[PDB]
C-alpha cells in the first residue's frame, strides 16, 4: 500500500498546493480592499471570503488523515502534510470563527480610525497617527504638549478596545487549543520550529541587556540637562512620552538632544531629501536599484501598478500601517505605505521591499513552502539592507550626506544613533510577546491586565507612562500589532539575525575584516554587492521548505541564531558608552514604577 500511496500523495499534494494558491489569492484581494479602504462593505466582504477559506481548510486538515503521511519515505512530503494540518483559526467551529473576525476588524478598525483634537484647538479634531500626531511626538519637545497626544491617543486606540481584546483572548486561545497548543503562545512559538526556543532568546537577551542599561542611564542623564529634574529623575523609569516615538520603541528622533558629540555630526538626511526634490515614488525606485545592484530581482510591472505609496488625499479612512502583500499568483506584489520624505521612511522603504523581495525569490515553491523560513527571517530582509543605506558610506555615495569627516567622535555618535533603534528596541520587542503570552496562558487574572503590561515595560525597558494609569485604561492595544492581532517576536528574531545576515553579507562584500581599521562594520555598504546578493538568493527562494537553520547554513554556512554579531557591531560603543558613564558618575537601573494602580 505505502510506496504506491505515497506516489498518489505526491500528486495529492501538487494540486491542493495550487488550489490553496489561488484560494489564498481571492481572500488576500478581499483584505487589500479592505484595508486600503475601511467601509462596513468592504470589512463584510474580506471577513465572508475567510470564512469560505476557513471552511476549506478545514475540509483540507480532514483529508490529510487518509493519507499515512507519517509513514512516508520522502521528508519533504512529510514536511508539506505536517504544515497542511495546522489549521490556526480556522479549527474553530463556524460561528466562533467569524465572531473572531469580527471582533479582529473591530479592533484593527478601531486603530485606523483614531483622530484627536488639537492640542492648541480643540475644534480641529482631525488628527491622525499618522501622519499628524506622530509628527509631534518625534518633533515636540514641549513635555505638556507630549504628555497630553499620549493620553488622547492611549485613550482611544487603547482602551477602547477592551472588550474586544478580552473577547480575541478568549477566541485565540479555543483556537490553540483545538490544534492541542497549551495556547495562542505555543501556537505562535511553533513558527520557530524548536522547542527551545524562548530560553534561546532569553539568554541572547540577558547578554545585551547590560549595554541596554547603559544606553538608558546615559539617555536620563541628557534628558535631565534637557528638561530639568522636576520632569526626569535621576532613578526612577524615564517618562517615555520624551523619548520620540508614541510606545518608545525607538529612540533615534531626539538623537540631536541625546549625541555623544553635539558638536560633531550626527546624519539626519531627511532634509536634504526635501531639498533634492524626493518623492515616494523616487524613494521607492531607489530601494529596487539597491537589490537590482546586488543581482537580485527587480520589482515588477504589477508592483508599481497596484501598490499605494502615499497617504490617499481623498479622505478615506485606511490601514496606514507599512505593510508587504504577496497574492499568491506570479509577479502580483505590493506595499500600501503611507510614505513620507523623511531618513527613517527610506529606511522603511528598504525594510518592506526586503519582504517583496522574499515573496518573489520563493514564488515557484510549492503554496505551503511560500513563507519565510520563520518569521524572523522575513523581517530581517530589509533591514539588512537599511543597515547599509544608514551608513554614512552609503549616504555620501548618494548625495544625500555632504561635508561628512568621519573621525572618532562622528563614528560614536553614529553608532550611538543605531543603537537607538536597534539596542533600545530589543527588551520593547521581547515585552509585547511576553505581556500577550501571559494573558494566552492565562497567567494574568483579568482584573491585572493594564497594570501587566506596563510592569513589564518597566522591568524590561525602564520606561514608564506620562500621567498616571490604572485598571480603567487599558494601554496594550495602543499599539498597532496588540490590535491587529501581529505577533511580534518575528521582531526581536529578527533585530539578532539581520546581525548575523549583514556581518555575513559584509564579508562576501569585501566590505568588512575585523583587522582593518578602513573596513569596520559599522561603515560597510553592500550595495552594488552580488556576493552578498547570492547568499541572499541561495536562503530566499529556498522559502519554508526547509526549517530555519538549514536556510541559515544556505546563507553564511551558520546553524545557530546568535548574538555575537549585534555585540560585535556595538562593541566599540559599548566600550566607549561604559566609560562616559563612569566619567560623568552616571546611574544606571531605576526604581519601580508608580504610574500604573493597582
Ligand atoms: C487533539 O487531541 C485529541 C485527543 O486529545 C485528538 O482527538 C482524538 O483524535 C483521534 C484520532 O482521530 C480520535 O480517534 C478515533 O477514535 C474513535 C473512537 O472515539 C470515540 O470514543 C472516544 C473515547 O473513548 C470519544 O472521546 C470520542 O469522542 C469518540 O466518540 C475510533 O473509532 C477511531 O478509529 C478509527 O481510526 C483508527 C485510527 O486509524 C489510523 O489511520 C489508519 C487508517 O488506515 C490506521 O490503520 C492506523 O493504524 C491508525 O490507527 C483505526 O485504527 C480504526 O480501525 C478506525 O477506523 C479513532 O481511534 C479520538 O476519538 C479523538 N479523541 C478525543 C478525546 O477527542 C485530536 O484529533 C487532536 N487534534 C489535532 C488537531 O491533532
Ligand atoms: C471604497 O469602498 C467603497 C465600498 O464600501 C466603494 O464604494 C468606494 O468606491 C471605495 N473607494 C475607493 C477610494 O476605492
Ligand atoms: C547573477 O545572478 C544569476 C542568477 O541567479 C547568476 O547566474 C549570475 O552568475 C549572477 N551574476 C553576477 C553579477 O554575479
Ligand atoms: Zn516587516
Amino acid at each position: 500500500a505505502l510506496v504506491k500511496e505515497e506516489i498518489q500523495a505526491k500528486e495529492y499534494l501538487e494540486n491542493l498546493n495550487k488550489e490553496l494558491a489561488k484560494r489564498t489569492n481571492v481572500e488576500t484581494e478581499a483584505a487589500w480592499a479592505y484595508g486600503s479602504n475601511i467601509t462596513d462593505e468592504n470589512e463584510k466582504k474580506k471577513n465572508e471570503i475567510s470564512a469560505e477559506l476557513a471552511k476549506f481548510m478545514k475540509e483540507v486538515a480532514s483529508d490529510t488523515t487518509k493519507f499515512q503521511w507519517r509513514s512516508y519515505q520522502s521528508e519533504d512530503l512529510k514536511r508539506q502534510f505536517k504544515a497542511l494540518t495546522k489549521l490556526g483559526y480556522a479549527a474553530l467551529p463556524e460561528d466562533d470563527y467569524a465572531e473572531l473576525l469580527d471582533t479582529l476588524s473591530a479592533m484593527e478598525s478601531n486603530f485606523a480610525k483614531v483622530k484627536v483634537c488639537d492640542y492648541k484647538d480643540s475644534t480641529k479634531c482631525d488628527l491622525a497617527l499618522d501622519p499628524e500626531i506622530e509628527e509631534v511626538i518625534s518633533k515636540s519637545r514641549d513635555h505638556e504638549e507630549l504628555a497630553y497626544y499620549w493620553r488622547e491617543f492611549y485613550d482611544k486606540a487603547g482602551t477602547a478596545v477592551r472588550s474586544q481584546f478580552e473577547r480575541y483572548v478568549e477566541l485565540n486561545t479555543k483556537a490553540a487549543k483545538l490544534n492541542n497548543f497549551t495556547s495562542g503562545a505555543e501556537a505562535w512559538l511553533d513558527e520557530y520550529e524548536d522547542d527551545t526556543f524562548e530560553q534561546q532568546l532569553e539568554d541572547i537577551f540577558a547578554d545585551i541587556r547590560p549595554l541596554y542599561q547603559q544606553i538608558h542611564g546615559y539617555v536620563r542623564f541628557r534628558l535631565r540637562k534637557h528638561y530639568g529634574d522636576a520632569v526626569v529623575s535621576e532613578t526612577g523609569p524615564i517618562p517615555m512620552h520624551l523619548l520620540g516615538n508614541m510606545w518608545a520603541q525607538q529612540w533615534s528622533e531626539i538623537a540631536d538632544i541625546v549625541s555623544p558629540f553635539p558638536e560633531k555630526p550626527l546624519v539626519d538626511v531627511s532634509a536634504e531629501m526635501e531639498k533634492q526634490g524626493y518623492t515616494p515614488l523616487k524613494m521607492f525606485q531607489m530601494g529596487d536599484d539597491f537589490f537590482t545592484s546586488m543581482n537580485l530581482t527587480k520589482l515588477p510591472q504589477d508592483f508599481w501598478d497596484k501598490s499605494i505609496i502615499e497617504k490617499p488625499t481623498d479622505g478615506r479612512d485606511l490601514v496606514c500601517h507599512a505593510s508587504a502583500w504577496d497574492f499568491y499568483l506570479i509577479d502580483d506584489v505590493r506595499i500600501k505605505q503611507c510614505t513620507r520624505v523623511t531618513q527613517d521612511q527610506l529606511f522603511t522603504v528598504h525594510h518592506e521591499l526586503g519582504h517583496i523581495q522574499y515573496f518573489l525569490q520563493y514564488q515557484h515553491q510549492p503554496f505551503v513552502y511560500r513563507t519565510g523560513a520563520n518569521p524572523g527571517f522575513h523581517e530581517a530582509v530589509g533591514d539588512v539592507l537599511s543597515l547599509s543605506v544608514s551608513t554614512p558610506k552609503h549616504l555620501e555615495k548618494i548625495g544625500l550626506l555632504k561635508d561628512y569627516v568621519r573621525d572618532d567622535e562622528a563614528r560614536i555618535n553614529q553608532l550611538f544613533l543605531t543603537a537607538l533603534d536597534k539596542i533600545v528596541f530589543l527588551p520593547f520587542a521581547f515585552t509585547m510577546d511576553k505581556y500577550r503570552w501571559s494573558l494566552f496562558r492565562g497567567e494574568v487574572d483579568k482584573a491585572n491586565w493594564n497594570c501587566a503590561f506596563w510592569k513589564l515595560r518597566d522591568e524590561y525597558s525602564g520606561i514608564e507612562p506620562p500621567v498616571v494609569r490604572s485598571e480603567k485604561d487599558f494601554d496594550a492595544p495602543a499599539k498597532y500589532h496588540i490590535s491587529a492581532d501581529v505577533e511580534y517576536l518575528r521582531y526581536l528574531v529578527s533585530f539578532i539575525i539581520q546581525f548575523q545576515f549583514y556581518k555575513s553579507a559584509c564579508i562576501k562584500a569585501g566590505q568588512y575584516d575585523p583587522d582593518n581599521v578602513e573596513l569596520p562594520l559599522d561603515n560597510c555598504d553592500i550595495y552594488g554587492s552580488a556576493a552578498a546578493g547570492a547568499a541572499f538568493h541561495n536562503m530566499l527562494s529556498m522559502g519554508a521548505s526547509k526549517p530555519w537553520p538549514d536556510a541559515l547554513e544556505a546563507f553564511n554556512g551558520e546553524r545557530i541564531m546568535s548574538g555575537k554579531a549585534i555585540a560585535e557591531y556595538f562593541e566599540p560603543l559599548r566600550v566607549w558608552l561604559e566609560a562616559e558613564n563612569i566619567k560623568n558618575n552616571v546611574h544606571i537601573g531605576w526604581t519601580t514604577s508608580n504610574k500604573c494602580v493597582s
